[PDB]
């Protein structure tokens, strides 16, 4: 229905992996990401094309592939309705 469930889940899941890698450059970097994506979706005046720009997923598609499908699957689809959003798209998928 909304994007920011899509992220918001990722976000506890994330926290999980975490815990076990306290200091991860691809969890941080990804982790960040949601931040953006949830941020211009409630900011109005903020950058939001930039949604566009950004590219996350690819590497946890690959890093965390099988070590953390779970982050991976949900930050492929976190960007991706962003990126609908970003710039007025409808989003619906099965």
């Amino acid at each position: 229905m909304t994007p920011i469930e899509y992220i918001d889940r990722a976000l506890a899941l994330v926290v999980d992996r975490l815990a076990r890698y306290p200091g991860y450059e691809v969890l941080l970097s990804a982790e960040k990401q949601l931040q953006y994506i949830r941020s211009v979706l409630l900011d109005r005046s903020l950058d939001r094309s930039a949604l566009h720009r950004l590219t996350l997923g690819s590497i946890a598609v690959k890093e965390f592939d099988e070590t953390d499908p779970e982050l991976s699957r949900a930050l492929k689809d976190a960007y991706y309705v962003g990126i609908r959003t970003g710039r007025g798209l409808k989003v619906d998928l099965p």
